[PDB]
C-alpha cells in the first residue's frame, strides 16, 4: 500500500516526525508522497523526502494560498521540480467551498501550475471542492498535454467521478469515507471507480477515521493509519486487501514513476 496524501510538513508532526514516518513503514505502508502546499511548504517537502526512504514529493501552490502567486513563483517550483524527489506539481485546483483566495487567482494559480506540468512533462496532484464544473473547464486544454493527474481527497458525486475517470484522472479516496455522518455517497460509489483509477490516502494529519476503534486521544491523522482505510475500502467493494493493495501501488508507479 502507498499513501499519496501526507502533509508531513505540518507543525502537529514536528515533535515525532521520525517516529510517525517509522511508525507508518512499520504498519505495512511502503512509500509517502509528501503533499507540498505552497512554495515553502513545497521546498520543505523535498528535504523530508531526501531524509526518509521511499518518500517523494509535490511542488505547487494550493487553491488557499493561490493569492501568493507571483511571477518569480513559477520559475521557484521548477527549481524543485527538477530535483528526483518531486514527482507531481501540486498540490494545485480550485476551491470554492470557501474564500480564502479569490476564485480569480485560484484560478490563475491554477493555470499557471498545468502549465507548468506541460512544460516539465509532469502529473498534477489536484484539489477540487465544490467547483467540479470550473474545474474540467480549466483542465480541458492542458490534461492532454501530461502524463498524468490525481484528483486526490476526491468527495464529490458518482457522475462527478465517471466524469474525471473517462479522462484518465486518478480518484484520491481518504478516510472521509469512513465517516458515518458525511461519509454515506462517497462509500456508495467507491465499487464504481474504476481499479486502476484508485488511489488510497490520509491527508494526515486531517480526515482521521471516526471508524478507528479505539479513538486517539489526540484525534491527530497520520499515515500509520493508511492500512484502517484500505480495508474498509476493500470490505466495501467486495476486495481482498492485499489484491487492491497491488492494484493501487501500480496504480501510484504507473502516474508518478517511482518504486517501492
Amino acid at each position: 500500500m502507498f499513501d499519496i496524501g501526507v502533509n508531513l510538513t505540518s507543525s502537529q508532526f514536528a515533535k515525532d516526525r521520525d517516529d510517525v514516518v517509522a511508525c507508518a513503514f512499520d504498519a505495512g505502508v511502503n512509500g509517502l508522497l509528501i503533499t507540498g502546499t505552497n512554495l515553502r511548504e513545497s521546498q520543505q517537502a523535498q528535504k523530508l523526502a531526501r531524509q526518509y526512504s521511499s518518500c517523494w514529493s509535490t511542488a505547487g501552490v494550493h487553491p488557499h494560498d493561490s493569492s501568493q502567486w507571483q511571477a518569480a513563483t513559477e520559475e521557484a517550483i521548477i527549481e524543485l521540480a527538477a530535483q528526483p524527489e518531486v514527482v507531481a506539481i501540486g498540490e494545485c485546483g480550485l476551491d470554492f467551498n470557501r474564500n480564502f483566495s479569490t476564485p480569480e487567482e485560484q484560478e490563475r494559480a491554477f493555470v499557471a501550475q498545468l502549465r507548468i506540468a506541460a512544460d516539465l512533462n509532469m502529473p498534477v496532484f489536484m484539489h477540487c471542492r465544490d467547483a467540479h464544473e470550473r474545474f474540467m473547464t480549466l483542465l480541458e486544454p492542458w490534461l492532454d498535454k501530461l502524463p498524468g493527474a490525481v484528483l486526490h481527497c476526491f468527495t464529490g458525486t458518482r457522475e462527478e467521478m465517471q466524469a474525471c475517470v473517462a479522462h484518465g484522472i486518478y480518484i484520491g479516496i481518504t478516510g472521509w469515507v469512513c465517516d458515518e455522518r458525511r461519509g454515506l455517497e462517497l462509500r456508495e460509489l467507491l465499487p464504481l471507480i474504476p481499479a486502476e483509477k484508485l488511489l488510497i490516502e490520509t491527508d494526515a494529519p486531517y480526515l482521521l477515521p471516526r471508524d478507528l476503534t479505539p479513538k486517539p486521544s489526540s484525534r491527530r491523522n497520520e499515515p500509520a493509519h493508511l492500512p484502517h482505510i484500505l480495508q474498509r475500502i476493500a470490505h466495501w467493494r467486495g476486495e481482498d486487501a492485499a489484491w487492491l493493495a497491488a492494484t493501487t501501488d501500480a496504480n501510484v508507479k504507473t502516474l508518478f514513476g517511482i518504486a517501492f
